[PDB]
């Protein structure tokens, strides 16, 4: 039959199953963050070697998905792949839509999806999607753990790798810097960086005069300054900036003898107005319209399911084939195949959610609420890596991009996440030019390590900074 084998309508209950798959599948937590059936870091350097011989394109389509595989199948996060593809986080997962659907973080993109299949989308429906991902994980409860929560934090300073990838990992980071350099004062900057986070009296007294002095712009010097910052050191500032103010107010109502009321007033008015510009400007920064579009891999993947009409019933099935799709993956051609050719309803249902082929602008501008061919990956990590019709077939592996976020970053087993990220990204090198690729997939892969991402199933997006800006 096709059913969910996995039945819990509660974190206790899924805890009791997972305690007893655990146990009899010997789920280990040598080099994976969660526990899973991954013994041994996989090697791929013959998957390097075989991609320096190819002649065909198809045939590095093929080397890169066997390494992916190779690098993946084992390592997926059994426990929360299996919460997230359990009965009840999908009956509350795929209810969540039906209520929400009219909200106003949501129909925006929703309403829109057609027109997203096509063009890039604003600044606004970014913001509205990444509010709807955190609301639908707090009403539908999602969180059982670090794994599965919300991320705030503040990217780390420094990211140790061992000196055998140490190179490799260097040259990422600077394409990738290099990269988004590519999609986008003196004293001001320091200025207001200072303000920004540690002195917020600074704004007693401003470099340029007055606080709320206009530019060469007619735009605010405080505000451009902000603005810059959010583009160097990530949106983070901006929260920083509007904690400075408050301490700012705070210290006007704690010490008022100090100060002249109307003036004060109009300090804090000033502050405010420069920092609403900031905002504003930051939010069309363009650097935004990517930042944004950062994908939720498991609120975009129920996202899908529900829109291509799947219910309870015909989950199942769905994450049966995901999880075949992860042994035997599929380029375009033959996704869209195989997913017109099952009699299964979801499957046509699916590829009518694509874009365009034939997408205009570049890619990472596009929104994360719309599926791609690409992208069935995401769906792959969240309801594939264990199929719910049979869950000890798991034991086998399904190959799934984000598994690699799985392994372990820390050094007393020498990093296995960095090494194979590196590998993956030797083997790119290889058989694909790498400047001239809209993504590169290892590039992405780093960018959640270094930003502190241990989880597919975590949200990344309110992490404070950027992770270009880290040392390695």
């Amino acid at each position: 039959s096709m059913e969910n084998k996995i039945v819990a309508s509660t974190k206790e209950e899924f805890n009791t199953w997972y305690k007893q798959f655990a146990e009899k599948h010997k789920l280990n937590n040598k080099y994976t963050e969660s526990a899973s059936f991954c013994a041994e870091i996989p090697q791929l350097d013959t998957y390097k070697y075989k991609m320096e011989l190819a002649s065909t394109d198809n045939e590095r389509d093929a080397i890169y998905s066997s390494a992916l595989i190779e690098a993946t199948r084992f390592c997926a996060p059994i426990m929360e792949c299996a919460w997230a593809s359990c009965t009840g986080t999908v009956k509350r997962g795929l209810e969540w839509f039906d209520k929400n659907k009219d909200s106003d973080t949501v129909k925006v993109w929703d309403a829109n999806y057609q027109k997203l299949r096509t063009e890039t989308p604003p600044a606004e429906a970014l913001l509205a999607y990444q509010k709807a991902a955190l609301n639908w994980r707090k009403d539908v409860g999602f969180s059982i753990g670090e794994y599965t929560s919300i991320l705030k934090k503040a990217v780390a300073a420094e990211y140790k790798v061992p000196g055998t990838v140490i190179n490799n990992i260097k040259e990422m980071l600077s394409d990738m810097i290099r990269r988004r350099n590519r999609i986008i004062g003196r004293e001001h900057l320091d200025w207001c960086r200072e303000f920004a986070s540690g002195k917020f009296l600074n704004a007693f007294n401003p470099p340029w005069g007055e606080i709320n002095k206009a530019g060469k712009s007619g735009y605010p010097l405080l505000a451009t300054g902000l603005a810059k910052l959010v583009e160097l050191e990530g949106k983070d500032v901006m929260d920083k900036a509007k904690a400075s103010i408050a301490q700012l107010e705070g210290w006007v109502k704690e010490n008022k003898d100090q100060v002249d009321q109307d003036k004060a007033e109009d300090l804090l008015k000033g502050v405010r107005e420069s920092y609403k510009t900031a905002l504003a400007l930051a939010k069309q920064s363009n650097a935004f319209r990517a930042q944004g579009a950062q994908i939720d891999t498991v609120f975009s993947s129920y996202y899908w399911l529900w829109k291509a009409g799947v219910t309870p019933v015909t989950f199942p099935s769905v994450s049966q084939f995901l999880f075949e799709l992860g042994k035997n993956p599929k380029g375009q051609k033959k996704m869209q195949k195989a997913l017109i050719n099952t009699p299964l309803k979801w499957g046509k249902r699916l590829i009518e959610l694509f874009a365009d082929n034939d997408f205009t602008e570049n890619r990472i501008y596009m929104h994360p609420c719309v599926l791609t061919s690409g992208r069935m990956s995401e769906l792959g990590i969240s309801f594939g890596a264990v199929p719910v019709t049979s869950p000890d077939d798991a034991a086998q592996g399904s190959g799934h991009t984000k598994a690699v976020l799985n392994y372990k970053t820390k050094t007393e087993v020498g990093n296995p996440c960095a090494c194979i990220i590196s590998s993956l990204f030797e083997i790119q090198k290889a058989g694909y030019d790498i400047e001239s690729m809209d993504i590169v997939a290892s590039e992405h892969l780093l960018h959640q390590s270094l930003v502190g991402k241990r989880s597919p199933f975590q949200n990344a997006y309110l992490i404070k900074g950027n992770a270009t800006n880290i040392n390695i």
